[PDB]
């Protein structure tokens, strides 16, 4: 493959509203010995992006954006012997609203079959973010069991469509909440055994409720301040807290005296720390390719956009209001 | 026949040590289901310092003591699981007396009828120690062959036991203490590397003891000025727990400190662990397992007469003792 010297990616020079978007000129990195350079086909949106664009989060300028994308090898750095050029991949890298980005071939990054489509390639760009931490989480954070009943928030979400499905293969109960009953359709759709509308019914007593007053053996909270002492309450004796994403670090200040009456287990996971190692890496890599691959796994799209139309794309995942994916579109 | 008065050890008011009284006390009346327990031995546990000094609140008069064992002199109409003559160890309340009383579905376990007087004072002294121990490394965090394990106040009750559990479990036991003579008995009961907390950098010598990776388990019962070196002395994914009075004192915590290294935190209490009966049949078999066969050692400071427990409150509230206090009940 002939390599280009520049490229177009979607970069911030600084902080303001979508105006500060760009579609760019810029350089195509250089790889080292161990790098694979990637052109892109496929990257997913995150909404931490807009923490970036408005400044809430700091980051050096000129910012890139992106992190999980699918695409093929072009090149490879002398001492890659796990990767040929042309293989398709997906990975969890830097600056992926690119044409082209680099990673390490040690890295987080998975092979894919030759003649993976690009509709499947846009499925597992949408996912890997989503899927990797929903594994990790329902397998280290707290090891879900066949016969567990699961309380779940924000079960229309990205992470909590993927624990819907996962939830039920397993064997597990789940107690799903959300907002709307919209929202709460979709989960049952997704798997979800019980449903729970967070604005309409009390939380707690419907929980105690579909358990018999026993509780839940663990529960998913990403919804954070709201729902702490509800999911602290609807958990059973020697019962597992997961609280994840964002929001529950909005969390207040909590005495760690509270989780003794009922002997409660309390982890904060972020996926980095489940994925840091290249044999962790190969785990779950491995699972989420087995999960999708089989297409026992449904990954659910909002909209694509083209690349350069990521000013739409961020204004849609900002008024919060979308359920799915966004993914961009990389012209070939 | 069964008197209608005893003796007790109880509190009037919250004070030092001449609230300590010892008086004479009704001998508790039992309903269909409760055992009445000629106590022989009790265990002295710092709990009782902490309602003496009004620490925990309790109704006065209040008849201290928790932790015992004796003979069953009297049963409800309803108990099957239990004779009169029956050796037994168990937790109830007011155990510092002649007679206490306790629910025969409650935790009460049945020792064998060949049970020495020896072994009455083992089991009395080690029951709390060891049931916390057991169902600490077993579901607080489950220890494995092969974890390294920093281990707070080594020498303390709960921690000599831990020693010894570890070590029996193939796990590599890192002991802190706060004096060289504190280490020393660690060492014997099982603890591999020794931290002396008056004398060095305890997370410098961690991270040089598991080469920089850090301990897959913190069991730390310092409380508040330990919290930040337990946090950081555990590798990624590892897993806090923090037990005792001293994790009340630790200012609220934000969680979000779990993040970065993915932490898992358990602030665990035994009775949460023995709330079934079929949780406290398999704690308490364990317990009388391993306390019988002397592969657990209950390392004993003294032993005194019920009436001196006024010396016993002074000598565990003193730093300089290692070792379990016990309480000889007069029968």
């Amino acid at each position: 493959c002939t390599i280009p010297e520049q490229q177009k990616v979607i970069l911030i020079d600084e902080i303001g509203g979508y105006d500060v978007i760009k579609y760019e000129d810029y350089p195509v990195p250089s790889i080292s010995e161990e790098e694979l350079l990637i052109k892109n086909k496929y990257t997913g949106v995150n909404y931490i992006e807009s923490y970036f664009r408005k400044g809430i989060y700091p980051c050096e300028k000129p910012y890139v954006l992106g992190r999980e994308a699918s695409g093929t090898v072009v090149a490879k750095g002398k001492g890659v012997t796990n990767f040929e050029v042309g293989d398709q991949v997906a990975y969890i890298s830097n600056s992926t609203f690119a044409q082209y980005s680099k990673i390490s071939s040690q890295g987080p990054v998975m092979k894919l079959p030759k003649g993976t489509s690009d509709e499947e390639l846009k499925l597992y760009a949408a996912g890997l973010l989503q899927v990797l931490t929903a594994l990790s989480f329902t397998n280290e954070a707290y090891h879900v069991k066949k016969g567990d009943y699961v309380l779940l928030f924000a079960a229309a979400g990205g992470v909590g469509l993927i624990l819907n499905q996962l939830l039920k293969m397993k064997g597990a109960h789940t107690i799903a909440v959300a907002s709307t009953d919209e929202k709460l359709k979709i989960a049952k759709e997704y798997g979800a055994e019980y449903l729970i509308n967070a604005s309409k019914e009390d939380i707690l007593r419907q929980v105690l409720k579909f358990t018999n007053g026993k509780g839940v053996d663990a529960s998913f909270d990403s919804v954070g301040k709201d729902t702490f002492e509800i999911s602290l309450a609807a958990l059973k004796r020697k019962g597992v807290f997961v609280s994840f994403g964002n929001a529950s670090g909005l969390i207040p200040p909590f005495s760690i005296t509270r989780l003794s009456p009922k002997n409660i287990t309390l982890v904060r996971p972020q996926l980095y720390g489940y994925i840091a190692d290249p044999e962790e890496w190969k785990y779950y890599s491995d699972e989420f390719f087995g999960l999708v691959n089989s297409k026992k796994l449904n990954i659910k799209i909002y909209k694509t956009y083209p690349l350069r139309d990521y000013r739409t794309a961020a204004a849609d995942i900002e008024s919060r209001k979308t359920v799915g994916k966004l993914v961009l579109e990389i012209p070939q």
